[PDB]
């Protein structure tokens, strides 16, 4: 069984192999995103990967090794052969390594490397390659807030016209100032109580996240979840911190019009 999709990842380019080439060992690279074929990948139950009747091939299989495309019957199997984790990683099972866009321009060559679950490494298989513009209601339902680069994330009262309630989710996990889209939702820290900030998308560990089923945001890398801390929206402080179940850690995305 089989479907076919463009991957979306850092700041919402997409998987392209470079200008139509199919030529053995073509590096992938970034490349904003179109319906062409070199864009357009095939998902099969072998578990391969394919754009051009070719596969996405796993150059070696050491961290920091190149991904590109390659003829199917004569590359490695344990090369062409990827896994799609929910929390938005591409892996090689074989090596264990995670495919990874070291740096953000178009044009990025797309690598191999060990999973630190960076928002570098955040991908999503879909048709629709624009990001989602969403509310982010939480606590008392009110709405997460943007209150500027460098400062604190917040809950208000929902208002519709208010551009700084505006998250746009995008393709790479991260949750972008819709207004501002250099700008990420970042925890500033790894550790329990470090504050959420919006800093310059960097493609950090730190701004990647994880909507759960549990109604949870989760930050993968530190496995902790956004938190209005102490219950108490007056304190203008969201945090991460373990989760526990409780309305404090509980969002929903509503989309926008
Ligand atoms: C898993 O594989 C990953 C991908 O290869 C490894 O990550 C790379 O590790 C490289 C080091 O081995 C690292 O390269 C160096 O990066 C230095 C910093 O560059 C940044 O900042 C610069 C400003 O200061 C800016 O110009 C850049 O654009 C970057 O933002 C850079 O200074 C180094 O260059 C010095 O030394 C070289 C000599 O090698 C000089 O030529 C150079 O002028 C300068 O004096 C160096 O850059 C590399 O230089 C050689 C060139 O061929 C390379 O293309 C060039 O990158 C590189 O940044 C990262 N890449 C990524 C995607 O992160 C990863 O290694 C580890 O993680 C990194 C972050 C680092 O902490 C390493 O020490 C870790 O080992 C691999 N994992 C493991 C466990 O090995
Ligand atoms: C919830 O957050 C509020 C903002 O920090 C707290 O109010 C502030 O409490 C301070 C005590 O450390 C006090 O100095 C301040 O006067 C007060 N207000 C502001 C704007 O700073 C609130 O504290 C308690 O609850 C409210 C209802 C007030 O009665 C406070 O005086 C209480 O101490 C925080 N705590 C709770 C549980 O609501
Ligand atoms: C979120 O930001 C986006 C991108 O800036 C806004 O969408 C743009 O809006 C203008 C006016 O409608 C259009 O001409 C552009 O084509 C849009 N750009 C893109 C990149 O799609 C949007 O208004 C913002 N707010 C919402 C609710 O989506
Ligand atoms: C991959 O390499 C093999 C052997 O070196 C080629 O036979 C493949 O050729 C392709 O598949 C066969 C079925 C035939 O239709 C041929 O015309 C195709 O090009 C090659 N695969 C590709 C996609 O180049």
């Amino acid at each position: 069984t089989s479907f076919t999709r463009n991957i979306v990842g850092r700041d919402g380019l997409c998987v392209d192999v470079r200008n139509g080439y199919d030529t053995d060992g073509t590096p992938l690279q970034l490349w904003p995103c179109g319906t062409q074929r070199n864009q357009r990948w095939t998902f099969d139950s072998d578990d391969t990967i394919r754009s051009m009747g070719k596969c996405m091939t796993a150059n070696g299989l050491n961290n920091g090794s190149n991904i590109v495309i390659f003829n199917c019957s004569t590359a490695a199997e344990n090369a062409i052969k990827w896994e799609v984790p929910i929390d938005g990683s591409i892996i090689n099972p074989s090596s264990g390594l995670v495919m990874t866009a070291p740096r953000a321009a178009s044009r990025t060559i797309l690598l191999l490397e060990d999973n630190i679950y960076a928002a570098s490494q955040g991908w999503t298989v879909t048709n629709n390659v624009k990001p989602i513009v969403a509310s982010i209601v939480g606590y008392k339902e009110m709405c997460l807030q943007s209150n500027g680069e460098n400062n604190g994330v917040w809950m208000e009262d929902c208002e519709a016209t208010s551009l700084q309630q505006q998250w746009a989710l995008y393709g790479d996990r991260t949750i972008r100032v819709n207004s501002t889209r250099g700008l990420c939702v970042t925890t500033n820290g790894y550790n329990s109580k470090d504050l959420i900030i919006i800093l310059k998308c960097q493609g950090l560990p730190s701004q990647r996240w994880f909507f759960n089923s549990d109604g949870a945001i989760v930050n993968p890398k530190s496995r902790l979840v956004m938190d209005v801390r102490a219950s108490n929206v007056s304190l203008r402080e969201i945090i991460i911190f373990p989760a526990t179940g409780n309305p404090n850690q509980q969002w929903v995305t509503q989309v926008l019009p």
